[PDB]
């Protein structure tokens, strides 16, 4: 039974955060840490299984230490015979990280708990030195490049409140040998859990930014904010608002400015918005009246140009359906063409109407966002279903048009979209489109339309971003 259950915890974190981990109370004496779902959505992605780089942009007063604990533990305690874990930090800051840690492993039961041979000896600092084998130190990153570079076999950095160190870029640098490529690519095939973990609140455009945005990029990990402690979501009179009056409360004794800081995680020095408003301030449009359909023509078809078109189909009422057709031919890309509705009731008119336009645009080739509707439209206007169209992109033979599964699609598509518009490669004409780009902001992980804005526009646009990456793109 013993071996069973300690390999369960040993590949279930949220099972043995949830049932081993402990707080102490004065009033029940041992009890459960009652995880929340921020927690236990970190501890998921800090893991073996799922990937190995972490980073983390959480507002203040959330009990972040509660989870990096139960996470610090579980690494040390189920480690293959193996592996030291260090921090980095300016403060006794990464000792009380790990005064945490310990506060969890001293309540786990003889069986999940290994024997320690060190615990804070000399007044430190240290947990498990030495062979024994796995261990944790705190350490200030003030010192370190020092503390990065003299650690032997170094499995696992976690870097507390990384935003607010410092003289970071020299810290940073001699991390980058440790993880990337990397002794990281080495331990991790051994089964070698760590890895780096960073958490911490923002701090203006910092290194931090430059992390975050990376990442961003790339991935949609992590952020709770104040909301994330349900408690918030219940007034005075313990009836749920959905963190209404806590959040008016909590302006109030304060300031604005200081909620921002304290409570939401969010830069100083910019908006959410993907595309800068450096950038979103010089964009110019061009006026046009739209056809019976809602086609607007900024630039008429020319023969021997070529054209590309990009669909992000409306799954219902809520959004709009849109087609942008961009000209491809030369070194700077402009959209030339935009149809804009919300007044496709049939799930099947949109593909005569949308072929017209791309017929109309020499056989323009067609990229469709493969969502219910999407796939839907892909079959009718596909090659083979209904209206026999040559010209739909796809990404297989099962997927005609672009797969919108795993993240990363839209992620990159972002990504290379802000660069297509800032670098001016892409140039856009529509109105509405650089009105949607107004409020196409951060949601974190990701980003979307704030409330009661449309996105449809802008994430058509992101289905010719990803497309851009395409090495088939680089002629259609």
């Amino acid at each position: 039974m013993s071996t069973q259950s300690n390999r369960n915890a040993l590949v279930v974190a949220q099972l043995k955060g949830d049932f081993v981990a402990f707080l102490f109370v004065l009033w029940k004496a041992l009890n459960l840490p009652v995880p929340t779902k921020c927690q236990i959505d970190m501890a998921k992605v800090l893991a073996n299984g799922d990937n190995k780089k972490f980073i983390l942009q959480a507002f203040r007063g959330i009990g972040k230490s509660f989870i990096t604990c139960a996470f610090v533990v579980w690494s040390l305690w189920r480690d293959p015979q193996l592996k030291i874990l260090i921090v980095s930090a300016s403060k006794e800051r990464a000792d009380a990280n790990s005064i945490f840690i310990k506060n969890i492993i001293d309540l786990l039961p003889f069986l999940s708990e290994l024997k320690p041979r060190p615990g804070q000896r000399d007044s430190v600092i240290s947990f498990d030195v030495g062979p024994a084998n796995p261990d944790h130190s705190p350490s200030v990153k003030s010192v370190g490049i020092t503390g990065q570079l003299t650690g032997s076999r170094a499995d696992i950095i976690i870097a507390d409140d990384v935003e607010i160190p410092s003289n970071s870029a020299t810290m940073g640098a001699r991390e980058k040998l440790w993880t990337l490529v990397q002794e990281f690519a080495a331990l991790l095939k051994p089964l070698p859990s760590s890895r780096v973990i960073y958490l911490g609140t923002p701090q203006t455009e910092m290194t931090l930014y430059k992390e975050l945005e990376d990442n961003r990029g790339y991935t949609t990990i992590i952020w709770p904010a104040l909301y994330p402690r349900t408690r918030e979501e219940n007034l005075y009179y313990s009836q749920r608002l959905a963190p209404m009056l806590r959040a008016e409360y909590d302006e109030n004794p304060e300031a604005l400015a200081g909620t921002p800081t304290d409570p939401v995680r969010f830069d100083r020095d910019d908006l959410r918005e993907r595309e800068l408003e450096y950038g979103k301030a010089g964009f110019t449009l061009q006026f046009m009246l739209n056809p019976n359909l809602s086609d607007a023509e900024k630039y008429p078809l020319r023969l021997r140009d070529a054209i590309v078109a990009a669909l992000d189909l409306e799954k219902a009422p809520m959004h709009y359906q849109w087609l942008p057709n961009r000209q491809n031919i030369i070194e700077d890309l402009p959209n030339v063409g935009l149809k804009g509705d919300d007044l496709h009731t049939y799930h099947d008119c949109s593909n005569n109407s949308g072929q017209y336009q791309q017929k109309i645009l020499v056989i323009d080739p067609s990229g469709r966002g493969k969502d219910e509707t999407g796939y839907a439209v892909l079959y009718t206007l596909n090659g083979y279903i209904y209206l026999m169209e040559a010209g739909g992109f796809r990404d297989g033979y099962s997927d005609k048009t672009l797969e919108l599964l795993a993240k990363k699609a839209k992620q990159w598509g972002v990504q290379t979209v802000v660069y297509e518009s800032n670098f001016g490669d892409g140039m856009f004409g529509k109105v509405f489109s650089p009105i949607l780009l107004k409020h196409h902001n951060c949601a974190m992980e990701e980003i979307r339309a704030r409330g009661m804005k449309e996105m449809r526009i802008c994430d058509t646009l992101e289905p010719v971003m990803q497309t851009h990456r395409l090495v088939i793109r680089d002629e259609v």
